[PDB]
């Protein structure tokens, strides 16, 4: 049945991911990271409590990522302890009646992989595939739904914003500093790589990993990818919508796969060659883009205009210090999904970002996306009202129409 879940990503919640490329990036100059990820919210130790709490809130699905840097800290060196740890995670999700939604790659890579150029060179396809195979061999029988890559299209999507053009040389500088730090001519974390180079290479790696995963799970597990999708709206009559979609959406939607994971937060006003500034008058989130749950519908519709694949909402949420606003956002976001399904669009789940307040990459711990707050001295969890709220929406489930 329809999935009702919460989401997290390993690097943003687990803590201690020293083997991951973004750690090196975190500790060089110049600095693009506000704040070290460090311990995040210590979900490495608290994950089982989090799973029991999620089940208890009424969710039937649990999205999490497997951190490749734990499984393969050095090239060709496989951590059986990390594989067993993630198997305990999966079995804990199953034990509490939930469908595991597993992300194999969520922005970060092992240091050596970035140092070899990551996905900016086709040499990067082979290791990922092999990684996707190993985990599939060891854990595949417990997978519920599998996304190979989380938002590999983010670079192309945000290349239409002004921020990315302004910060770009600082990002490339910290890349070069990291490369020096690891004694390499290259350091290319996926989320810091050039989307124009990476997009076809990553797509190729996804289709190969797709075949391998389908093989290792006897074709019984949906395998796909997730992409960031705005509600893209024409901001001037000569909007570059066609070009932006070729840059950021269409190649990913057209790749082989069992579904498209739609991850939407807001709308974008698209000019001729770049996005337009935010319309002022309008409420923003901590991420400094408009508060807009209805955008979800647009996003879904957008994807449905260009594929017949089933759609999962693998991320949807709001960064705010005021949880009442998240309650309103959710009360408007779920009916948007329902509208899309009433028009025959095949949506198969709604997964909220995020379960916990966690480390929001460059912005640090500032942005509060979670249904559950965390004291980062004790790592105690305190559910916000929205947690039990969305829980009750999950129990209510689909309307009679659907």
């Amino acid at each position: 049945g329809f999935l009702w879940g919460s989401a997290g990503a390993a690097y943003q919640i687990e803590g201690g991911n020293v083997a991951s490329d973004l750690w090196v990036v975190e500790h060089v100059q110049p600095t693009i990271f506000r704040e070290a990820s460090g311990d995040a919210v210590d979900a490495y130790h608290r994950v089982f409590d989090d799973i029991a709490l999620a089940a208890s809130l009424g969710f039937n699905a649990h999205r999490f990522s497997i951190e490749w840097s734990r499984i393969e800290p050095e090239k060709g060196q496989i951590s059986l302890a990390a594989i067993a740890y993630y198997r305990r995670v999966l079995e804990a999700i199953r034990s509490h009646g939930m469908t595991p939604v597993v992300t194999l790659h969520h922005f970060t890579s092992p240091r050596w992989f970035a140092a070899a150029g990551g996905f900016e060179t086709r040499d990067g396809i082979e290791p990922f595939v092999r990684y996707a195979e190993i985990v599939s061999r060891h854990l595949g029988d417990l997978f519920g739904v599998v996304a190979t890559f989380n938002e590999p299209n983010l670079g192309g999507l945000m290349s239409w914003g002004s921020l990315s053009k302004q910060i770009r040389p600082i990002v490339q500088a910290s890349r070069a500093s990291a490369a020096r730090a690891v004694n390499s001519d290259k350091f290319a974390p996926l989320v810091l790589g050039d989307f124009r180079i990476q997009t076809p290479i990553i797509i190729e790696a996804h289709e190969r990993a797709y075949d391998v995963i389908r093989r290792e799970t006897g074709g019984r597990t949906p395998v796909g990818l997730t992409i960031a999708v705005n509600d893209e709206r024409a901001g001037t009559p000569d909007a570059g919508l066609d070009a932006k979609l070729e840059d950021a959406v269409l190649p990913w939607v057209r790749a082989r796969g069992d579904f498209i994971g739609v991850q939407n937060y807001t709308y974008a006003l698209v000019g001729k060659d770049a996005d337009l500034p935010n319309p002022e008058g309008v409420e923003l989130t901590q991420m400094n883009y408009p508060f807009a749950p209805e955008a979800l519908e647009g996003a879904i519709r957008l994807v449905a205009r260009h594929t017949d694949k089933p759609i999962y909402v693998t991320e949807n949420g709001v960064a705010t210090e005021d949880d009442a606003r998240r309650v309103a956002f959710i009360d408007r976001a779920v009916p948007a999904v329902f509208a899309c399904m009433r028009d025959g669009i095949d949506v198969r789940g709604y997964i909220h970002w995020s379960f916990l307040d966690n480390w929001e990459w460059f912005a640090g711990f500032g942005p509060k996306f979670g249904l559950v707050a965390v004291d980062r001295t004790t790592f105690e969890r305190t559910p916000k009202p929205s947690a039990a709220h969305l829980g009750r929406l999950a129990r209510a489930g689909l309307p009679g129409d659907l």
